[PDB]
């Protein structure tokens, strides 16, 4: 590193009781790291690690505070993310830090994030979200088992048309009916992929082709997925043509940063480094 | 961590040729991390690791830039510090980042610091510096061998009256005449300690007493130094009375943050986390 990402804010549309008691009326967002802001037009769902443990982090609504109470008064926004990502967010001014009282005495200043609580990925499966740019009104949180808690926020947005991982993990849900009974996954949470990008070689549903081309059978086949992902990434950046949005018609390489800046302008996204 | 520090900017008063060719007319500062902003009244010298390798980092004069040339135009300030500290500075907005061209292709953004070059601590020994708050007009860079390159910036300010390390390392220079011949250390670079803080138990030159009390013989006796340092730190914060500056008369615990904020206001210091 360091590597640069776009942090995508997915707004919880209906906050459940178990969070509502802790967040007390604040806006809550699930926050995902992506390398591909231009693909937000094709989001079908959101991915979380079922046994991942995530923080409920107090965030700026968009200086290190001395009082917990003043931060709590001044921030009306919570981000669900890995503790680890929250610290990176803090260094970079995205969430507040306070001078913590949890250890030591007043002769040292120990900056800490304000974490209201802890939440397991499992508990969030089924949560409705307003996401930017996708035509779907609401998309839903679903389990992905390939998620590393040591990268990004541990939360990942799903664009199955142009991500081999996302295609593979949604297919595992679509086929394996034990998986759906287990996590109590309703049918209406599983949304259809969307055509968003033309790749002149492969057409408009490039992730499925590549998953067939590498003979990928589930989300777990990581060595092959890695090869699919590296191929799709470069070919789509240089040769992919957007068929959605303001920059419809343009190549990804020419539109990507413009799309990213409009998401940032509109409050859907932030620049993030780790 | 994370731990909070004050970054002290020590301005090079006479920039030598070997740096002048690389920095090309820019203001240069040597940057030190301290836990004790209130002790800047007693600075006698600055400490560097002789075989430490430091960056010449482009800094804001006080958004990730796409062009090296625009950063170079917009920044007239260089900070000498460890590469590692510079990255922390970058995350925290203290020095610019650029989208680097050193590896890969334009499909990924790789934020990098702008390092003009490399410099060994040895090469800086004898450099004259304007430091804040000390009565001395100029203080000088000298070698300290206990410095860890994995902490702070690898550069440390020297307050021998109230730091056991600083007292011990200056004494090693004062006594050991081979050490002075080796690094070519002139006499006029070795400045006398200054009384700055009364500790009701020990008086006004508390570091020397403690070095005697722990029977500390050189800067290398780290296990004992650790005990001296932990004792002096807490006793001075809670019981130490300043005899210098605007808050002369006051206890350190009441003056410390006020002093720190005035250094920040006046452009001598910055808040720094690692
Ligand atoms: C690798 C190509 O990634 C692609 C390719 C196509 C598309 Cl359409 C996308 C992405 B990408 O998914 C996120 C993020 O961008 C990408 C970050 O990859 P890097 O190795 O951590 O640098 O991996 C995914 N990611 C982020 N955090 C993750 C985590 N904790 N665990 C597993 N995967 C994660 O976003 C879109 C929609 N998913
Ligand atoms: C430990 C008490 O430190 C004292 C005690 C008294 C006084 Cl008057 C001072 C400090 B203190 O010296 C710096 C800095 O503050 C302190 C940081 O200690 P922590 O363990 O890295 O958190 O250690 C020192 N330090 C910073 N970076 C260092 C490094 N890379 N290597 C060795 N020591 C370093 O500042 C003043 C003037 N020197």
């Amino acid at each position: 590193g360091p590597q640069e990402y776009t942090l995508i804010k997915l707004k919880i549309h209906l906050i459940p009781e178990f969070l509502g008691s802790i967040v007390k009326g604040r806006e809550v967002f699930v926050v995902c790291a992506t390398l591909r802001p231009e693909t937000m037009y094709g989001q079908t769902n959101c991915w979380i690690l079922p046994d991942g443990e995530y923080d409920l982090v107090l965030a700026f609504d968009q200086k290190i505070f001395d009082k917990y109470e003043d931060t709590m008064k001044e921030c009306n926004t919570v981000y669900i993310c890995s503790e680890r990502s929250a610290y990176n967010m803090a260094y970079q001014g995205i969430v507040p830090l306070i001078h913590g009282r949890e250890q030591g005495v007043s002769d040292k200043l120990l900056p800490r994030i304000v974490s209201l609580g802890k939440v397991y990925g499992e508990q969030l499966i089924g949560t409705p979200l307003s996401a930017p740019m996708t035509p779907y009104s609401l998309i839903f949180i679903l389990p992905m088992f390939s998620i590393s808690m040591e990268k990004g926020t541990g939360i990942v947005t799903s664009v199955p048309s142009d991500s081999p991982d996302d295609y593979a993990a949604l297919r595992d849900i679509k086929t394996k009916p034990l998986l759906r009974e287990k996590y109590s996954i309703k049918d209406e949470w599983i949304l259809d992929p969307l055509e968003i990008i033309e790749v002149p070689g492969f057409g408009f549903m490039t992730a499925e082709l590549l998953c067939n081309q590498y003979k990928i059978q589930s989300q777990n086949d990581s060595a092959k997925l890695k090869q699919a992902k590296e191929e799709i990434y470069k070919k789509e950046f240089y040769e992919g043509i957007l068929i959605r949005g303001k920059y419809s018609g343009m190549k990804i390489c020419d539109a990507k940063e413009l799309i990213r800046e409009s998401l940032i302008k509109d409050g859907y996204a932030l620049i993030y480094l780790e």
